């Protein structure tokens, strides 16, 4: 079966409602102050989480070594409450996944939990407009309103949804390796 | 937690989307070929199921003994398929109910789950002008798009959603009698 208890957990202790200038988004936290956001959020120097503006320390808007859009934001947040650290559910690799679910939290959903099926290694995906890479498929009838909605089977937290066509939905992957402790480059 | 696999099973084997002049409705199949269906839906002699046009053999609007509204009509429908027999999920009496599942299913949203927490037998209900008895109250934001959803805990099918004033949430209940093979009225 799905893994509901798991997507559960994950959206109880690790998610905020965030909004930008774009709307509303689910907010996958991470770890400390660290957090993720679809980049066509449009995160600026101050965001909204749970209605409460919120100094937005940093944001790095990650692309691949092809210079392309991967549609995931990590931002570092201004706020007290640190968020219980989930990197060791976070996929190695790239890979296909079964029976995964889809979790959403906003105004609109405080929660909502869709079983999405199979999921695909995709790559290339034209985002409305927007050439990205390192995509996950769904066939599911994903809407609007769903983006930042977090993609789990159990024991792994996989992506956050970016996208659809109306048939199928579109995940940006995470992986661990974007959030280990790491060194020193100026990247703004 | 909550029974989401029940849930699943539920919505997988015993809804269908319904359609009248007034929208779509997740349809809860109770046995044999009767369904039901908010009141409020105003079903005719005919009724999209799963988009395809369908006799509607009977139309039972239920109101209690004092002439008031409950919100459930129950619907005979000219279709091939038998649903799963899932009378013997339905409470025998009124109750209130623990960390219950609301589950969707219509075009917009072909499988969605929705824990609501508590559930309380509620009575008096005041829906959209019209009295109405015998009422299920959730402390969750419900919205439009979700009328005719499935509440559930394990082990039992608890009511219908017809309701919601932006906070709370309103389900009619269903109530094992409702469906138990009987004897001769003239009802129309
Ligand atoms: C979430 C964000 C949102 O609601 O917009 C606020 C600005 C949303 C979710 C998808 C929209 C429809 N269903 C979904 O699952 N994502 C987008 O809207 C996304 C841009 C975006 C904006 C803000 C944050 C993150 C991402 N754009 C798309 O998903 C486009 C929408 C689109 O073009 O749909 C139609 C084809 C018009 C129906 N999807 C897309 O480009 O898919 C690839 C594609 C495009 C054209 C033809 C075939 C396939
Ligand atoms: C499902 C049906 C639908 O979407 O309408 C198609 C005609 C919908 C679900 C609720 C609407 C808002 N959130 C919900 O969970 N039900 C209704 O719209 C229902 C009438 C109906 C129509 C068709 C089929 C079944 C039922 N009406 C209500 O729920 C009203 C809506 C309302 O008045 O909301 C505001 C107060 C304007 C925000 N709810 C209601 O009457 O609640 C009691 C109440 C009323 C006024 C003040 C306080 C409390």
């Amino acid at each position: 079966g799905p893994g509901f208890d798991f997507a559960q957990a994950i959206m109880k202790k690790n998610t905020v409602v965030a909004r930008t200038e774009k709307g509303e988004f689910t907010m996958l936290g991470v770890h400390d102050r660290v957090a993720v956001i679809p980049t066509h959020a449009s995160v600026g120097e101050t965001i909204y989480i749970n209605d409460v503006e919120t100094k937005v320390l940093d944001a790095c808007a990650l692309r691949d070594l092809t210079d392309t859009n991967l549609e995931i934001t990590i931002v570092k947040l201004d706020r007290n409450q640190k968020f219980r650290d989930i990197r060791h559910f976070l996929p190695r690799y790239e890979d296909d996944y079964n029976d995964a679910v889809l979790s959403v939290h906003t105004s609109k959903f405080p929660n909502m939990y869709i079983p999405v099926g199979q999921v695909t290694n995709y790559g290339f995906l034209n985002l409305g407009g927007t050439p990205t890479h390192r995509i996950l498929m769904y066939n599911f009838p994903t809407r609007a309103g769903q983006c930042g909605g977090v993609v789990t089977t159990t024991g792994k937290v996989i992506g956050i949804h970016v996208g659809g066509n109306g048939a199928q939905g579109f995940a940006a992957m995470l992986l661990h390796s974007y959030f280990t402790d790491t060194q020193k480059h100026h990247h703004h």
